Formats: C-alpha cells, sequence, structure tokens
C-alpha cells in the first residue's frame, strides 16, 4: 500500500547522457549507438536566440566543432545532420552502455519520467504527465536542455521528450527524439501562446481508483452520472471531456474495485462542485492528474 | 524554473540490487562489494510473523540456503551472519558495480530517495522524508522488502534506509543498514504505535522559499514574527517547533531572496490561521514538508 509519484528507474537513460559544446554554448546529448541527439540551439549565440537562421548557423560548424564528453572521454565527431530541432552527430563509437530503446511521439495527458541532466552529468528524475495543451511543467534551469523523458517497458527505454525551452511563463517545450516540437513552440527566445490547459480527466478518475484501492474512500458517494452530465461539470471545470476510449482504459481499476466508471465519474463531480472540504486524498489536497490509468495498474500490482 | 519532487538518479543503486531467497520467501538484497544485506525477516514463514525467534530460525538455514540472484546470475553464499535486524550474505564475488558508498543512519525530517524493487528488479525511484515519528509514507507492496532509501553527494551513495514493514496503518518501517529500525518498531506481524507525528517546519519554510524562488508569492505579507510567537502556532497546527539551528539552516535562502526567516515564519503562521483560501503553491494545495532547506539549494541551483 502507499501510492507516490513514481518515476522509472533511470540507470539505462544515465549511461547514455553525455555533454555537447558548440562555441560557447554546453548542453546535454543522447547518445545511443553511434548517435548522439541534442538540440540544435547548442549552435546559438545570444544574438542569435531572438530568430535564429539554424540551417546558416550550422553552415558555420564542422565537426572538430561539436565537443561531445562522455563522463571524462571524449567522443570523435565523425558527421552532423539537422533534423527538424535535434542535431545528429554521428560518432565513432557506438555508446556500450546502449539500452534497447526506441523513439516515440507521446499522446498529450501521457506521462513520463525526465532524466533531468546539467553538463551531461544527471542531478535528478521526476515522473510528470504531458499537458494537453503540450508544454510540460518541469524543474529545469539553463543547462539542462538535452535532459530527456521516457518510458520504460521492462528492458526497452521509450524515449519520448527532449527538453528545449522555458516559456516566459516558467512551464517548458520540447521535442520528441525526431527533433519535432510538442505543440506549437518553435526553438526562438520568443514570447510564445501555450495553449489554453485543462485537466486530465481519465488520470484524475485513475488516481481516484488508485485513491480507493489504498483506503482513501471519503470521497466515495451514493451517486451516478452518464457521459453526457459529467461533459457538461468538466466543460465548467476545464477538464477534458470523457469518451468511451478513457471509459474502457478504466475498465481494469473498475473491473478491480468493484466501483462503476460513471459511479466514480459522480465522485469526481461532487468534488468539482464541492472542493475537498479541507480533506486530503493520498496526501493530495488537489484532484492530481500525473497518473494514467496504466501507472496505476502498474504500481498498485508491483511491475518491474 | 520549475520545482518538482526530485529523487537522485538511481542508476548507482540498481547496480546493487539483487533477489534473495529463502525457503519460499523472495525479497531484494543490496549487493555492496562482496556482502548481500537484506531484511533478516526472509528467513520466516507465515506462522513465524506473529513472533519469530529470529535466532532460531537462523540457525536452521545454512549457506546454501540463501539463494541470491543478481539479474540472472548466481552468486555463492560463502558466510551468513544476522547485524541487528538484517542479514549479511557474505559472497564469493565483489559486486562489479558497487559505487562509492557509506552507510548512514539519517535524521527524522531528512529526505531521501527510494528505489522500489521487486524480485530484484526495480520498479520505480521515488523522494519522501522520514517522518518526525520515523515511519515513511511509501510506496510498497509485498515483495518489496529489502529496497532501500538513499542520498547521493556526486558519486557517493549514502545508503540510509532499508524496507521492512507495513504498519497497520499503510505507512512504512525499516532500519539503517546495520539493521537498526528508525522508531520504536519491531520486525513482527503485531499492531505497532507509530508516535504522534509533526509536519517538518525546517522543510515547509524551504519550500516557501523555492515558492518564491519559482514566481509563486501570493503569500508573502507585511507581517514579522518571532521564534517564540511562531513556536506557539506551530504547537497549535502540530508543527515541529523551530530552532535557531533550522533558522541557520535556512540562511542560504534567506539570503538569496533577501526574506528574512522570520518574515517567512510570519507568512507560514498566516498560511495556517487561515488556510490556502483555494489558492495553490508550486502546484500543490497544502504545505509541503518533503524538501530539506539542502534539497532547495541544490535543484534551484542545478547540483549534479
Ligand atoms: C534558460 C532555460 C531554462 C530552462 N530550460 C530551458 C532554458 N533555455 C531556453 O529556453 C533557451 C533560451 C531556448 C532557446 C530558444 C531555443
Ligand atoms: C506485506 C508488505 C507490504 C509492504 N511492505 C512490507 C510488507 N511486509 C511486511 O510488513 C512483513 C509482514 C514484515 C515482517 C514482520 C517483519
Amino acid at each position: 500500500s502507499g501510492f507516490r509519484k513514481m518515476a522509472f528507474p533511470s540507470g539505462k537513460v544515465e549511461g547514455c547522457m553525455v555533454q555537447v559544446t558548440c562555441g560557447t554554448t554546453t548542453l546535454n546529448g543522447l547518445w545511443l549507438d553511434d548517435v548522439v541527439y541534442c538540440p540544435r540551439h547548442v549552435i546559438c549565440t545570444s544574438e542569435d536566440m531572438l530568430n535564429p537562421n539554424y540551417e546558416d548557423l550550422l553552415i558555420r560548424k564542422s565537426n572538430h566543432n561539436f565537443l561531445v564528453q562522455a563522463g571524462n572521454v571524449q567522443l570523435r565527431v565523425i558527421g552532423h545532420s539537422m533534423q527538424n530541432c535535434v542535431l545528429k552527430l554521428k560518432v565513432d563509437t557506438a555508446n556500450p552502455k546502449t539500452p534497447k530503446y526506441k523513439f516515440v511521439r507521446i499522446q498529450p495527458g501521457q506521462t513520463f519520467s525526465v532524466l533531468a541532466c546539467y553538463n551531461g552529468s544527471p542531478s535528478g528524475v521526476y515522473q510528470c504527465a504531458m499537458r494537453p495543451n503540450f508544454t510540460i511543467k518541469g524543474s529545469f534551469l539553463n543547462g539542462s536542455c538535452g535532459s530527456v523523458g521516457f518510458n520504460i517497458d521492462y528492458d526497452c527505454v521509450s524515449f519520448c521528450y527532449m527538453h528545449h525551452m522555458e516559456l516566459p511563463t516558467g512551464v517548458h517545450a520540447g521535442t520528441d527524439l525526431e527533433g519535432n516540437f510538442y505543440g506549437p513552440f518553435v526553438d526562438r527566445q520568443t514570447a510564445q501562446a501555450a495553449g489554453t490547459d485543462t485537466t486530465i480527466t481519465v488520470n484524475v478518475l485513475a488516481w481516484l481508483y488508485a485513491a480507493v484501492i489504498n483506503g482513501d474512500r471519503w470521497f466515495l458517494n451514493r451517486f451516478t452520472t452518464t457521459l453526457n452530465d459529467f461533459n457538461l461539470v468538466a466543460m465548467k471545470y476545464n477538464y477534458e471531456p470523457l469518451t468511451q476510449d478513457h471509459v474502457d482504459i478504466l475498465g481494469p481499476l473498475s473491473a478491480q474495485t468493484g466501483i462503476a466508471v460513471l459511479d466514480m465519474c459522480a465522485s469526481l463531480k461532487e468534488l468539482l462542485q464541492n472542493g475537498m472540504n479541507g480533506r486530503t486524498i493520498l496526501g493530495s489536497a488537489l484532484l492530481e492528474d500525473e497518473f494514467t490509468p496504466f501507472d496505476v495498474v502498474r504500481q498498485c500490482s508491483g511491475v518491474t
């Protein structure tokens, strides 16, 4: 029992972190096989960042200008190329610590672990959700660019995020490992609108199931609702509309606890309309949305 | 910017996890040098757990009865001994992945990362505090015993906790790496009183400083207080009394933000007396106490 905001074990990812320097800028790279992946803004100087012409900036760079250091050993760069907003530095040595891996583009509302790094060295690991508006509320300081997000299924690391930018609002934006930004963001030091965010409804319901499994039951009520009635409340409270696909994914949790998904929706409706009344659920005084139904099942069963 | 409940990178600890089996019980062990450390209750059966006679139970065991498996390779046990509530299984091979390490006994209120494991395999990592009452509010299921807590200072892992038990209340109890329980707990399946817990005041103040650094400032007020006046409020709200030693440890944060520690205490006093009024601080709707002043400084400066 107990339910925590658990991140994946970061070991397999730690072994891939490297430091990439170009000119006076240093950030993190991800060394997988004989390729080092990093944010392309490593080639920029302060004057460039307001509106960089990345193609022109990269043309002034040669393989020997990219300084790639793994721990304390230097990697020899034998190729460079830009793919969207990432640079791929081909190196003469395959990373001996390359785990089984995939590059995946996650959907908004999905969760992942971030291994925050500075100068190619890991500082910490935390779990977060990709917001419905494609931002992440992380913990990143200057130098953390190139830190990655990932999920792990037994021995396979699915890399889903690479950190690129902090918006003027203090929220974070980044790309998949092919360098495609999540959301409308561009890698420029310009004010950029992040869409209206919403609370991830299926995740809040999943976390309410986790709460019941672990003993926090005070919010269970004698009511039920419908998808239509619930979505009218979700609309008012800026929650994502619940679909049958979300109900279907909550199936295992509904089966385990014996609480029908629409009955849990009626508990969520009452909590939205009345608040917590100074009470807590799983040590939180708000409705938590950073646990997917898969996360809840995994944590509640002890999947390794 | 941004502030997250960050755990240490778990890589160095993942390389030490092993599976220990004795009879029909399997749990986790920590392999450091040529020694495997694990909870002594691995030698118990269901009939024993109400009041085990560990000395007698261990006498019936020989080196060949302890099955130690690292990933998929079997370790040869050449010695066994019980030290307090841990067993130390001497093996014929030193762990090639043994990091630089220390065994430390942490103080209540201090924080650490837990690498939850099952069958010697890591499932996740989370950060937590040792409660003032010496329990931890973790996430542990049957099979997680032997999972460890730790801190990391550059290349040195300080192991501070080994998981042993879940109290009937769903809170967790364990030992230091010499097998001494934190708190009054005994390794028996018996109802055991955990002391009255309190909120870690110095940590809440540290987190309020983290909030100001990251932009959440709505709780700053035009008031000040004294240690005596603040401790009268701390008493009423079951907060640990603040001492000058706590004020001294908050020094770096008071220096950085320019907010005198007693002025931050007056903000905390107002929050305790009036609540959040439906507002949040660093994404939390309650006063967070799982960040020490050292954790805040580290996260806010990007220490690796
Ligand atoms: C400063 C910082 C703190 C946290 N995370 C990231 C950063 N870096 C940036 O946002 C730079 C300006 C991105 C570049 C325009 C492409
Ligand atoms: C079941 C479980 C779930 C989470 N964490 C730990 C456990 N195990 C125990 O509490 C056993 C009974 C301890 C033994 C008496 C010494």
